[PDB]
C-alpha cells in the first residue's frame, strides 16, 4: 500500500530547510524513551549533537543536558510526512513495524535501537539486508550511536539497499 506524505508544518518545514545540503535525521516515536533513565537520554542527545544534520526527536521526558543545538524536541511529530521528505537521510527507531514500513516505503536507511523480542527481530531483518544497523543503548555507548548515525546518513549503500526492499 502506498504511504504518500503531505507538507510538514510550516514553524516544522522552516526547521528542516535550515539544515541545508546536511539534511535531518528524524527519531520517531522512541516511545521507551521516557521510561528509561536520564543516563539513556543524555548518551543519545550527546551522539546526536556530533552530526551536522538538523535533528528532529520525537521526545516528551525531561531535556538531556547535552542536548545539542542541532537538535529539536517534539511531543508529536508527522512521522510518515518526515520520512517523504526529500531531506530526510536517516531514521532512528526502536523498531516498531509500522515505522519501518513507512521507512521503507520512502526509502530511507535506519538505525534501530530495539528493546523488545519483535523489534530486535525486525531490526535484525532490516540489518542482514544491509538497509539497517543496530545499537542497545542500554549496553553500548554514544560513540557507537554516532558511527551508526554517520554510516547509515552518508554511505549511499544503505539507502540503495532499503529502497531494493521497496
Amino acid at each position: 500500500m502506498m504511504k504518500p506524505a503531505k507538507p510538514l508544518p510550516k514553524e516544522m518545514e522552516e526547521f528542516v530547510q535550515s539544515s541545508g545540503e546536511n539534511g535531518i535525521v528524524v527519531f520517531s516515536l522512541g516511545s521507551m524513551i521516557s521510561n528509561m533513565s536520564e543516563e539513556s537520554a543524555n548518551m543519545i542527545a550527546s551522539a546526536l549533537a556530533q552530526i551536522p544534520q538538523k535533528v528532529l526527536w520525537r521526545f516528551d521526558g525531561k531535556k538531556p543536558n547535552t542536548l545539542g543545538s542541532n537538535t529539536r524536541l517534539y511531543k508529536w511529530l508527522p512521522q510518515n510526512d518526515l520520512l517523504g521528505h526529500p531531506k530526510t537521510k536517516a531514521f532512528i527507531t526502536h523498531g516498531g513495524t509500522n515505522g519501518i514500513y513507512e521507512a521503507i516505503y520512502h526509502g530511507i536507511p535506519m538505525v534501530g535501537i530495539p528493546l523488545f523480542a519483535d523489534q530486535h527481530d525486525n531490526i535484525a531483518h532490516m540489518k542482514a539486508k544491509g538497509a539497517a544497523l543496530s545499537v542497545d543503548i542500554r549496553t553500548m555507548s554514544s560513540r557507537d550511536l554516532l558511527n551508526a548515525l554517520k554510516s547509515v546518513i552518508n554511505d549511499p549503500v544503505y539507502k540503495e539497499n532499503v529502497m531494493k526492499s521497496s
